[PDB]
């Protein structure tokens, strides 16, 4: 029989601190208890580019903190966007670790994102354009690649056994927790700093996937406009977000005193070989990723009391996943979605979700999903609504996907 | 004792059919042969972007055979560039390896790119200033994201085992194929398509590199511009690639009557966490890498006959390189430095460099690293030069590093 969490063929690994800025709070415990009363992040859009454009989605959560508040003068001018958020959150998740001394040769970071620095792409075009070649930055490259997020946080924190930066679109974020834990257990770092980062809601990607017309424009009710599981769900609402969680072996956290939140079991990714930006319908690969987590953890479908969905409240992607949480056999868990009320951070979302799952298990309660008012035939799951649902759970999964039919379940148990 | 290839904790892994693009050829074994008779594929630039930018840089090499030739014209403006060249190279991939059926379920997808759609982005811009937010694609989200290359090739050949786009600038080829490797290992595929696609040669890319005052300028003898290794390098130069690799475990190749290639045997992935856009001068964490493919491997550094090195004749880079070389205690082996002669292609570089590297194995013989005349003391490297060197080569390493810090090394060895 093979290596699983369970059967002591990999190590255990725990998680000891996680940060996140969101919609509702820079701090995480602050948003957090913000879910649990019910809050949203979800607002009209106040920017003048609302208005310059005339767009048909006016809604949405900017961070309750801006990421360049905590800006100087040099990191505004040599650090993309998503670099100057990942920054700022390894600095806090490592303050929050207690400013461990780790060896460096143990020490991995893996940090997705869905885009990269794009915002330097087109200042780049616009200047040379105007000026010619010699106005293009000499950092213009090192802002603009995808995996100058992760590296700036590698170079920050001082990470010597791997710096990654998987790209999955919507998945990225739980996707690099995933890399971060085979990291681990494969025997090549010891402690990894993972999660997800994104970019501001702004004009162009408003314009962007509102073309693809599955955004809400629910613009007179912005609180109500997130659906998930709904049957009057009507697509999906921006929400920003950044957020990173640093995990470690059990014997490591142990030598350091730290205490754990929770633990990190297991990890599938899939793909479905369907469409590129609809789901399969069946359900069938997402939910082998699900199981796949289960077969490295250890576990069956009966131990899961929780499942973290991805939940984007888009019509044809909440059906897929009630179908692949069947398939998985935890169609009778007590399900949670998020993006009812933080709404979607593309590459960070299933970073700050694993970062909830992780909550959910530490504190044994899961906050309602908003806008539940009307159960749908087709969604057969048990969504936690109306109130906070406290319950001792034991492990629970997160799942997350992305554009491309990417699949990714996180397993995590109680500590 | 941990598992390797050698004593079998891992399961045997090799390559069965390899395919790519390049400014010598858009036929591998053209281009190996080409490579072999000491040709370059790195010419003065024609392209009226030159003299419209009056560029410092004036040479490069451009792909012999122009993606865009091959492609229909529903692909020219549903697609983007790596997209365009992911569906060309897979498949000419799975015609090189015999149209195979093989259970979507146990097949991956791994494929890397310095950055992605990136022209869409400024298209969408452009088009979004001109005309509104209306006049965005509909298709624009999934032509930009950076997994789009990856989630092309996946839909086209059917994987469900996971589609995984590792981002890590010029080292994200190699990349690819050591988490295709690693994803076989642990169970979660028995074939993987992996490899590198990046962009063409263009004004702004250039601007950008050409900021950064590492590139060649020796315009005047564009084939005698790029000399990794020679006391007199100046810098590196761009060739155009795009390169793919089929892995399988040795069971489904024999099961299916596939010839392999080559083994891939192991991979090891570490950061420098040093500079942003320069490599650490001790080498020793970039040496790492390279040791840590021979610990999963099963191999010590006084087996190893071969290393294809990342050299890509910068002055620090190919200096750091060689100390890295011997942190690893590789200095005896016989060097190549491919970019001599096919330039460098950012995120396909280090897998057409693997192809070269399987094809060395393969054919027992190792190219002349072109423009190599004067050793310089600081490398006391053997580099192939002159003549191609025969030899019975049974393990070779290949090396690739990328900006953020990046070190990735893969083991390779002869069927
Ligand atoms: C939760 C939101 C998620 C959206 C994620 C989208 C990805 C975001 C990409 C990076 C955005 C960073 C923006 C930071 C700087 C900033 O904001 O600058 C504004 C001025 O506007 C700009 O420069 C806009 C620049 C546009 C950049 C290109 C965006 C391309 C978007 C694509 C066409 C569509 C999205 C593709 C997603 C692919 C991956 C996921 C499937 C304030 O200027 P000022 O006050 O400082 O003068
Ligand atoms: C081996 C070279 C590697 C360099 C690659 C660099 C990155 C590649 C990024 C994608 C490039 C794809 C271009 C394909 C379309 C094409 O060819 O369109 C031309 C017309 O020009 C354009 O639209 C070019 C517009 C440029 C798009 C933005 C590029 C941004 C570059 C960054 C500012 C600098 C590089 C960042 C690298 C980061 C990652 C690696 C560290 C023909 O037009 P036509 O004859 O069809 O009319
Ligand atoms: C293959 C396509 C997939 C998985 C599409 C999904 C279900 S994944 C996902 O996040 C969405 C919501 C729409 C796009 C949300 N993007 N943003 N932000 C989907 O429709
Ligand atoms: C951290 C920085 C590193 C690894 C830089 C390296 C060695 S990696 C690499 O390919 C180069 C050459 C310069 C950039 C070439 N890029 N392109 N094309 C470097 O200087
Ligand atoms: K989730
Ligand atoms: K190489």
């Amino acid at each position: 029989s093979q290596p699983s969490t369970a059967n002591g063929g990999f190590p255990s690994v725990v998680v000891t601190a996680v940060t996140a800025t969101t919609s509702i709070s820079p701090d995480i415990e602050s948003t957090w208890k913000g879910l649990l009363a019910g809050e949203s992040g979800i607002h009209a859009l106040e920017d003048e580019f609302v208005t310059k454009w005339d767009l048909a989605v006016k809604i949405g959560g900017h961070l309750k903190d801006p990421v360049d508040s905590h800006m100087g003068r040099l990191d505004m001018r040599r650090m993309s966007y998503v670099q100057r958020m990942g920054k700022l959150l390894g600095g806090q998740l490592w303050e929050s670790a207690g400013s461990p001394e780790v060896d460096p040769d143990r020490f991995a970071v893996v940090v997705g994102t869905g885009l990269g620095g794009a915002e330097r792409i087109v200042e780049s075009y616009d200047l040379m354009n105007a000026g010619g070649p010699r106005k293009v930055s000499p950092l213009a490259v090192q802002m603009i690649m995808p995996n100058g997020a992760a590296a700036v946080i590698g170079l920050q924190l001082g990470a010597r056994a791997g710096v990654m930066t998987p790209v999955s679109a919507q998945s990225s974020g739980s996707e690099a927790i995933a890399h971060a834990w085979r990291q681990i257990v494969m025997g090549d770092a010891d402690v990894a700093v993972c999660g997800g980062v994104e970019g501001p809601i702004e004009a162009l990607p408003i314009a962007a996937f509102s073309m693809m017309r599955a955004m809400s424009t629910r613009n007179d009710e912005p609180e109500r406009a997130s659906r998930p599981f709904d049957k009057d769900r009507d697509g999906f609402v921006f929400g920003e977000a950044g957020a990173l969680m640093l995990i470690e072996t059990e014997e490591h956290a142990k030598a350091r005193g730290a205490k754990p939140l929770a633990r990190l079991l297991g990890a599938g990714i899939t793909s479905d070989a369907f469409h590129m930006v609809a789901p399969a319908a069946d359900g069938v690969r997402a939910g082998r990723a699900m199981t796949r987590s289960l077969e490295l953890a250890g576990l069956s479908p009966a131990d899961i009391d929780h499942v973290n969905a991805h939940g984007t409240a888009t019509p044809i992607g909440d059906a897929a996943e009630a179908n692949a949480i069947r398939v998985a056999g935890c169609d009778q868990a007590a399900v949670y979605a998020p993006k009812s009320a933080l709404g979607h951070s593309i590459g960070a979302v299933g970073a700050l979700e694993s970062v909830l799952t992780v909550l959910t298990l530490r504190d044994g309660v899961i906050p309602p999903t908003l806008n539940y008012e009307t159960p749908d035939p087709e969604i057969d799951l048990d969504v936690v609504a109306g109130e906070p649902r406290y319950g001792d759970y034991r492990y629970a999964v997160n799942n997350s996907f992305g554009f491309g039919g990417h699949n990714v379940a996180l397993a995590f148990g109680r500590y």
